């Protein structure tokens, strides 16, 4: 059943997303172990999320979700995961929406 090496490995590595001003970013990814728990890192810096956070990681089976509430122009950056024995790399381009947001 459950047999595998000792550390973790990401299976899936992140994917460049490309979203808007204020809009909500989602990086879905996995890995080899189960309900394990990653390490969302932005720029290098680690992330801490919470109560009162804007980035809310969610553990769904053998694949995390790190999503974010309200991506501005500063939070396009170089989002990179860390496992007990994995690491993975992604590009979050911001765009802001052009043209008269009007009805």
């Amino acid at each position: 059943g459950s047999s595998g090496s000792s550390g973790i490995m990401v299976t899936k590595q992140l994917e460049d997303t490309t979203a808007y001003c204020g809009e909500r970013v989602e990086l879905e990814c996995e890995v080899s172990e189960d309900d394990a728990n990653v390490k969302w890192f932005k720029n290098g810096e680690e992330i801490i999320p919470g109560p009162k956070s804007r980035y809310r990681i969610r553990v769904e089976g053998k694949k995390h979700i790190l999503i974010i509430e309200g991506a501005t122009k500063a939070d396009a950056a170089e989002y990179s995961v860390m496992t007990t024995g994995g690491q993975s790399s992604a590009k979050l381009s911001v765009d802001l929406k052009s043209g008269p947001s009007s009805g």
